[PDB]
Order: structure tokens, then C-alpha cells, then sequence
């Protein structure tokens, strides 16, 4: 079996910014979720080979994970906060699409998403 290439984390011709909202997404949102006891399954791309999930990338066509988001933030990949917020939401949604209600991994995603929502609620105004 085979994993796909990971999502892009580097693209020199993509225009970039470092904004206070993006700084918040790294220093508050990503850091909060990353240190959580349920973060570990989401800290890298889904390894469909190791996890024996041969249908994962048949079902999930827009993969995302916090390892990728971390790299994107640290390497200033984004133009705006909404891009990054979309990546987090893609990660959660993928989990809910692929798995079943009440599954351990879904409970984990739900706990992380609750924290995510609380932090994004207080996203600072620009400038
Ligand atoms: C069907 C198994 C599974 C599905 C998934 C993951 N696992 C492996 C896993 C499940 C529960 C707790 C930790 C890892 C981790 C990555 C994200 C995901 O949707």
C-alpha cells in the first residue's frame, strides 16, 4: 500500500504574510491543541500504511493534520488567518467523515475542536 504525497508546506511563489492573527493562530491556537493529551494522532499526516487504513485516501481527498499546519505557520506559508482556520476545520471534518460517532478518534477530535472554537472566538482584530 501507499501514502499520497503530503500537503504542500513550502511554495516560494505563493505570496505570504506574518500578521497578528496568524501569530495568534501559532502562539495560542496551534500550541494549545498541540500540547493536549489527544493531539498525538493529529500531529502528522494520516499514515494509511502503518494504520492499515487502505481506504483512507479513497475517502479523504483533502488531507490535513496539525503537523502540516505547524509547518505552514512556522514557515509563514499563509496569506491570512482564514486559510489556516480552514486547515484546522478540514482536519476535524476529515475525521468525522472517515470515522463513526463515538469512536475514540472522533472523541479526540471533538475535544480538540472544542478548544479550537474557544480560541478562535477570541481571534484578535487585525493590526
Ligand atoms: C480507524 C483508525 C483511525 C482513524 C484515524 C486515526 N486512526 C487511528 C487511531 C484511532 C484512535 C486513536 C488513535 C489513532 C488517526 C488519524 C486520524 C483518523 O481519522
Amino acid at each position: 500500500s501507499m501514502n499520497p504525497p503530503p500537503p504542500e508546506t513550502s511554495n516560494p511563489n505563493k505570496p505570504k504574510r506574518q500578521t497578528n492573527q496568524l501569530q495568534y493562530l501559532l502562539r495560542v491556537v496551534l500550541k494549545t491543541l498541540w500540547k493536549h493529551q489527544f493531539a498525538w494522532p493529529f500531529q502528522q499526516p494520516v499514515d494509511a500504511v502503518k494504520l492499515n487504513l487502505p481506504d483512507y485516501y479513497k475517502i479523504i481527498k483533502t488531507p490535513m493534520d496539525m503537523g502540516t499546519i505547524k509547518k505552514r505557520l512556522e514557515n509563514n506559508y499563509y496569506w491570512n488567518a482564514q486559510e489556516c482556520i480552514q486547515d484546522f476545520n478540514t482536519m476535524f471534518t476529515n475525521c468525522y467523515i472517515y470515522n463513526k460517532p463515538g469512536d475514540d478518534i472522533v472523541l479526540m477530535a471533538e475535544a480538540l475542536e472544542k478548544l479550537f472554537l474557544q480560541k478562535i472566538n477570541e481571534l484578535p482584530t487585525e493590526e
